[PDB]
């Protein structure tokens, strides 16, 4: 019937949409990923429902029991059609569901206050007074613990011998500790983009550490994977990718 769309809350990528009148259906949430989906859905010529994943997870696998969880698990496990959100096409997770062709490219770089000397990722992995980490079992995390280079297996090292203190169970919780503690945060740099604009206080450190992008997830073998890619391409010759990031960014 209608296809079943998981998601995450993620300003400004998916929100809960504000209003004084009662919302119903889809109209519920609003965001960049929100109006992409609509798109998908005249252009492909399908009816969907939203769903919010149910552990609030993007998706790692937990080493000790082989399982994944997050928006991915749900793939996996057919609960949903689609995974529409700012959900990185990674290696690790192309083993065990599909993506679209990607809808916005991105890289992880530092989120820390302005005013300091802290330069790069370096400045922060040779010293163990100011803590770091990311959000639990989203790809920032992953490539942190998946890394073979140095300067990074060293921060990966220092943020699992913290992991309880420095990995942040939201984007949220990670902006509030750099605005009040000392602490900087890994997270993806079109986040930052929106983060740094309207929190003047804060700033990136250094540049790209990874270059990736966002994809449209789907089980392994949906027949939709091809379909989305194909209306992705459109929207992004069109230049509507870009006004929708304008939307949503400016
Ligand atoms: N986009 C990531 C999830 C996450 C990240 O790991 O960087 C978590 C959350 O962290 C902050 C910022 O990167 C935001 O885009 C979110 O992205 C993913 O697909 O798993």
């Amino acid at each position: 019937r209608s296809l079943i769309v998981t998601t995450i809350l993620e300003e400004p990528y998916v929100l809960f949409k504000k209003s004084d009148k009662p919302l119903y259906g889809n109209d519920r949430f609003e965001g960049y990923c929100i109006d992409l989906l609509r798109e998908l859905s005249t252009i492909l010529g399908f009816t969907y429902e939203i769903r919010l994943v149910e552990d609030g997870k993007y998706g790692a696998q937990d080493d000790a029991n082989g399982q994944w969880n997050g928006m991915v698990r749900e793939l996996i496990d057919h609960k949903a059609d689609l995974a529409v959100a700012p959900l990185a096409i990674t290696y690790v997770r192309e083993k065990v569901i599909d993506f679209s062709k990607p809808f916005m490219t991105l890289g992880i770089s530092i989120l820390y206050r302005k005013g300091t000397p802290i330069d790069s990722a370096d400045d922060l992995a040779k010293q163990t007074k100011i803590e770091y980490g990311a959000v639990e079992d989203g790809a920032t995390m992953t490539f942190f613990k998946k890394s073979k280079i140095s300067t990074y297996d060293k921060m990966w090292a220092f943020m699992s011998s913290r992991r309880q203190s420095v990995l942040v169970k939201s984007n949220e919780e990670g902006i509030q500790r750099v605005l009040t503690s000392d602490y900087a945060f890994l997270m993806e740099s079109t986040t930052i983009e929106f983060v740094t604009q309207r929190n003047c206080n804060l700033t990136q450190i250094g540049g790209l550490i990874d270059s990736k992008g966002y994809g449209v997830g789907t089980p392994m073998g949906s027949p939709y994977r091809d379909k989305i890619t194909i209306a992705i391409l459109q929207l992004q010759e069109e230049g509507k990718l870009h006004m929708m990031k304008e939307k949503w960014w400016r």
